[PDB]
């Protein structure tokens, strides 16, 4: 960053001086940090909504495109407007055509008792995480979809049955399920994870007391 005009000045969210740079074709526009980041990236990263704008008005390209690092691979600026809640930088990110299919699969978002969260891979899975309903809305809207499954074969379902939050948790769950509603084949709650164990006997298995009970009387009416 410090050593690169682009982005610094992304990080400083300084209109005037990206738009300076990127009337050269001086600036590499495409060039990237240490962890493979792009201005936009980094524009995203300290919620810069007018930096980020000036940026994709410039070189759209750069909303397609991953961080390369082993740390975040496959992380774009929408999964990380997402997990800060910046619903005008993922409105636009959406309208330009931004990837509500690409999966961040680096270490950082691995389920490991060493990293902090897991939210999944799929910007669906970041925004039921983080509980932003609007934001889930707006990417359903815009095609993503709730049966996708990540690396551990865990849908937004599983994903929710690991999160501390457990009051929002459920209401989400419901949120997502009431886009599933009377499809001509299975409930996405009959979709098992790669240990075979689908959202309920998840619950179960690791303890989350307001979810079992949830999923358990919900079967029971179903």
């Amino acid at each position: 960053i410090w050593e690169s005009p682009l982005l610094l000045a992304a990080k400083e969210n300084d209109v005037q001086a990206l738009s300076k740079l990127l009337k050269f074709e001086g600036c590499e526009v495409h060039q990237r940090g240490a962890m493979g980041e792009t201005a936009l990236h980094i524009a995203a990263l300290y919620d810069n909504l007018e930096a980020a704008m000036v940026l994709m008005e410039a070189a759209p390209e750069l909303v397609f495109e991953p961080m390369t690092s082993e740390l975040y691979e496959g992380q774009t600026a929408l999964h990380i407007a997402v997990i800060n809640q910046n619903v005008n930088l993922v409105r636009a990110l959406l309208a330009r055509g931004a990837s509500v299919s690409a999966r961040a699969t680096g270490s950082v978002f691995h389920y490991r008792p060493h990293n902090l969260i897991y939210y999944g891979e799929h910007p669906l899975s970041f925004a039921a995480c983080v509980g932003s309903e609007e934001i889930v809305r707006l990417l359903i809207e815009h095609g993503a979809d709730i049966r996708a499954q990540d690396s551990l074969g865990n849908t937004v379902l599983h994903i929710l049955i690991l999160q501390p939050n457990k009051t929002f948790a459920c209401q989400m769950y419901n949120l997502l399920l009431s886009y599933d509603g009377g499809d001509h084949l299975k409930s996405l709650e009959l979709v098992p994870n790669n240990q075979g164990l689908t959202p309920f006997k998840l619950a179960g298995v690791e303890g989350n007391i307001v979810m079992f009970q949830h999923l358990m009387q919900k079967r029971k009416h179903i």
